[PDB]
């Protein structure tokens, strides 16, 4: 895991990853909408059988 860590965990800090997600989701500066879109997506798409 040290590998994966070294390639991405070194480049991406915290909470910015969410930005990269809502990023790919919504192309066009929406700060609010980007973050809330990504947040919406994590909860409503990722293993929704878990919550």
């Amino acid at each position: 895991l040290f590998d994966n860590l070294e390639d991405a965990s070194d480049i991406s800090t915290q909470e910015e990853a969410l930005d990269y997600i809502g990023r790919l989701a919504l192309p066009g500066q929406p700060k609010e909408y980007r973050l809330r879109r990504a947040e919406h997506i994590i909860d409503n798409n990722l293993l929704p059988h878990m919550g």
